């Protein structure tokens, strides 16, 4: 007879993926891959942190270590300290003792342990009606994961002007003036995905007003923090602003990009609460959450940052390290918009450096893009989004003259 699995049907690449592959395989010698997940340096190469790799030794060098479950909730340590890193040390919740963090699988995890809470016992018990705003456009799995914790009614606010090249604030701002009282907003800390441009601190006071007098519950992505401008601070002023404004909120971290961990899925939700005693139940619920499905934590990852970030010199030495990537960054967006603004392209660059972090919308269609794919071997997503770190010292003139030549040629 035939196998059970002879009808399985071959499943579709996935573009991300494919664009990869495609570049792998391309036998042109110009070829750059401008759509890598992950940091790449000058010489486009993984680069594995200093510190990291300092405390990895530590860790392995700690006899009194074991390889026992740790609390439902994850590593105490870790938890503690990438609370305090959102937050800031002198933060008044963490005096108040109004904070509560969970050890999650990445950024997404803490996403939806978040999720799945609020799908529970948020704005009435089981109340999956709850509406969830998302920004236009956004991460996909920030959709994907309140779709998968039932959710039922997921809507964009308005974000990125294609026209402008930049933020529509008042479609934002419009889009949260008419969302139902107690709808949950979902926020990029910092380092917007996928575009790269961020309100500004005075825009986020604005958000925030908007938010406060409709009762908006903020679920904030904080996926970059530090690696984004360099400064874990500034990173972070949004969260700590509405810290400062009396906001209840999750706040879900990663440190892949940060401490440059893709391959542990290190993650942690922080929820900031009115006041400590509903804080332990709602971590009481968490642990059921986190129980019922997931059922981690996985140790390692956590224990890298909670090493580092437990340690003052360490937290230096990390912060330097981060610092250098979000550094040749920055260096690399100001190199391309001045080589764009010298080969007089058409159009204004300016968002080429007011975005900020690893990604940039930069403005093309999708018919310049395919200029760049197809003809200078350039390969970046259709929605004209670069990682920016696939810019080098040696690629910069053959990507700004590519853009010039689809920009000029193209549309």
């Amino acid at each position: 007879p035939p196998s059970v699995f002879a009808e399985v049907p071959q499943a579709q690449p996935v573009l991300v993926f494919k664009l990869t592959a495609d570049f792998r395989e391309d036998p042109d010698p110009r070829k750059v891959n401008l759509g890598v997940g992950a940091y790449r340096t000058d010489d486009c190469h993984p680069w594995v942190l200093p510190v990291v790799k300092k405390v990895e030794q530590k860790i392995a060098n700690d006899n009194s270590l074991n390889h026992e479950y740790l609390p439902i909730l994850g590593l105490a340590e870790f938890r503690s300290c990438a609370s305090r890193l959102a937050l800031g040390d002198d933060s008044p919740a963490l005096k108040e003792k109004r904070v509560g963090g969970v050890q999650s699988l990445g950024g997404a995890g803490a996403l939806r342990i978040g999720a799945d809470f609020l799908a529970r016992w948020y704005n009435g018990t089981n109340n999956k009606n709850t509406p969830v705003y998302v920004s236009s456009p956004t991460w996909e799995n920030h959709n994907a994961v309140f779709s998968a914790a039932g959710f039922k009614d997921i809507r964009s606010y308005r974000y990125w002007d294609a026209e402008k090249r930049g933020l529509d604030l008042q479609g934002f701002l419009n889009d949260l003036e008419n969302a139902p009282e107690f709808s949950i907003v979902v926020l990029h800390a910092c380092a917007h995905n996928p575009t790269g441009i961020d309100p500004t601190p005075e825009q986020w006071k604005q958000i925030a007003s908007v938010m406060k007098h409709r009762f908006l519950f903020p679920f904030f992505d904080s996926a970059y923090q530090g690696f984004a401008s360099g400064n874990l601070e500034r990173d972070a002023w949004a969260i700590r602003y509405f810290v400062s404004e009396g906001f209840e909120f999750f706040c879900a971290q990663a440190f892949s990009k940060n401490f440059g961990l893709y391959n542990e899925r290190v993650g942690n939700l922080t929820v900031v609460g009115k006041e400590p005693e509903s804080i332990l139940q709602v971590l009481s619920q968490m642990e059921k959450i986190v129980r019922i499905t997931w059922s981690n934590p996985p140790a390692q990852g956590a224990r890298i940052v909670a090493s580092t970030l437990s340690n003052p010199e360490l937290f230096e030495e990390w912060t330097g390290n981060v610092k250098t990537m979000a550094d040749r960054i920055l260096t690399m967006r100001s190199e391309l918009r001045a080589r764009l603004e010298a080969l007089k392209t058409p159009g204004t660059w300016i968002h080429i450096t007011d975005q900020i972090g690893m990604f940039s919308f930069t403005g093309l269609n999708p018919k310049q893009v395919e200029y760049l794919v197809n003809e200078k071997h350039i390969y970046l997503l259709p929605s004209g989004r670069i990682n920016v770190s696939g810019l080098t010292t040696k690629n910069l003139d053959y990507v700004a003259t590519s853009i010039h030549e689809a920009v000029t040629k193209i549309q």
